[PDB]
Parts: structure tokens; sequence; C-alpha cells
């Protein structure tokens, strides 16, 4: 019900470290990675590029595991 996942905030290039004005927290189904992980995310990378507006899923970030 009202869990919140990390959503792009812009677009994230691919192969670019993440950085904290790149993510904004948003309750979204289905559910992603949790928003509490926003710390965790910072300068790793991610695997393709993440448009405006999507949840980023596990699988798009390189190294997550949670």
């Amino acid at each position: 019900a009202n869990q919140a996942s990390v959503v792009a905030n812009q677009l994230i290039p691919i192969n670019t470290a993440l950085t904290l004005v790149m993510m904004r927290s948003e309750v979204v189904t289905p559910v992603g990675i949790p928003a509490e992980d926003i710390p965790r995310l910072v300068s790793m990378q991610v695997s393709r590029a993440v448009p405006l507006g999507t949840t980023l899923m596990p699988d798009m970030v390189k190294g997550y595991a949670a």
C-alpha cells in the first residue's frame, strides 16, 4: 500500500554514477527499489539510461543487492 520507491528525477544517462539530485521518492506500482535506499545508491551506476518518471528497479543499478 504506501510504500515509496526511488523514481528518476531527471534523465540518468547510461553508466553515470547516481547523485542525489537524480533521485526522488514516490509511491508507485509495481514497487521498485525502496526510497530508504537512496543514500546507498549515490555513486552507483545505472546499467541503462533511466528516463524521467521511471521507478528504479534493482536490475538497473550495477552492484545493487538489497
